[PDB]
């Protein structure tokens, strides 16, 4: 039933935009809507790729490599999932295990990849793919993982039990000041609820 | 180490602005970032979502889901119910009204997340998550009531819990459907656990 009928260029920036959508409603009247976009989106089927990396060692329990970083959309460090922009011409699970091992120094294997998921979807079209990623923490080379940041990125990263994972964040966040991410604290909450 | 120093008011909408954000690196070197916020937070945080876990004896346990055109997103989209939290509203208060608003039901309370962000890369959006168990055996539940404000369209879809990765993998092959980043991740983790 309803549908874009004009999108309207309000205001662009380098990386993002903000659009004026003009839409169809289901009772057959015109509304507006503000919407958010990316600029840098090519033929990716999705802006970004966010890792669930699952460490596993022998005669460990599985870990989820998270990372923290300072955001400055947020004013402040904010604990998420690796992620990043997927290059052009670049397939959502090479960008998933180069932007792993980039924030993390892990070298991970896929294991999933979902279809491309919203963000935000009542602010913008921006676009992901979750992928599952194992890490096998007993080869060598996931022995001494170091980050290879690039320009601008500074990354700490946080490896929590798999099998205490919300409350491992709770107590992150009692601690200081700093913000969960929606997606990992809903992966952790369905961990509670399974 | 990081911080904002200032930021730049680019363009303001009635709902969304874009700023530009300097902040100070951990180098010492000042950078920019285009920043995205909403014009409308007072709050803990901009919107709650609500994890709705239907429960009806010997039924599978459902999750109840929205779908719901997204202008900024140009489709349709699979998601928890969802709204802004209204001034002098409590997270918790928000969400009983919008899962009645938005599906009929009437739930209680099981658990309230701290404010999470929604995609700090790109905006400081946050929301709570709020857990409510729905008892789907009561009268009130019945024949729910959903009360949708003017401009809301909203479907409800109730998944089992059990299931609910390969439900939802199927509405996107059949149904071209986005899902929700929050939503698929609950559903990883449901499969990922244990
Ligand atoms: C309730 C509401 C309605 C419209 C918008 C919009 N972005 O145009 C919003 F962010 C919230
Ligand atoms: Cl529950
Ligand atoms: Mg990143
Ligand atoms: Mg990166
Ligand atoms: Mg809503
Ligand atoms: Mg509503």
């Amino acid at each position: 039933k309803q549908y874009i009928i004009s999108e309207e260029l309000i205001s662009e920036g380098k990386w993002v935009k903000l659009e004026k959508t003009t839409y169809m409603d289901p009772t057959g009247k015109t509304r507006t809507w503000e919407s958010v976009k990316r600029t840098t989106r090519k033929e990716q089927t999705a802006d970004g790729v966010a890792v669930i990396p699952v460490l596993q060692r022998t005669l460990h329990y599985e870990c989820i490599v998270l990372v923290k970083q300072f955001r400055p959309p947020m004013g402040g460090y904010c604990i998420e999932f690796p992620a990043g922009l997927i290059d052009d011409g670049e397939t959502p699970e090479a960008a998933a295990l180069r932007e792993l091992e980039e924030e993390t120094g892990y070298k991970g294997d896929i294991a999933e990849c979902s279809p491309a998921v919203c963000m935000d979807p009542g602010l913008s079209n921006c676009t992901i793919h979750i992928v599952t990623v194992t890490i096998n923490g007993d080869d060598a080379e996931n022995a001494r993982p170091k980050p290879k940041p690039g320009d601008g990125e500074f990354v700490e990263v946080i490896s929590l039990p798999k099998n205490d994972l919300l409350q491992r964040l709770d107590a992150l966040v009692a601690e200081e000041h700093l913000t969960v991410d929606a997606r990992v604290y809903s992966y952790a909450l369905a961990l509670k609820h399974a």
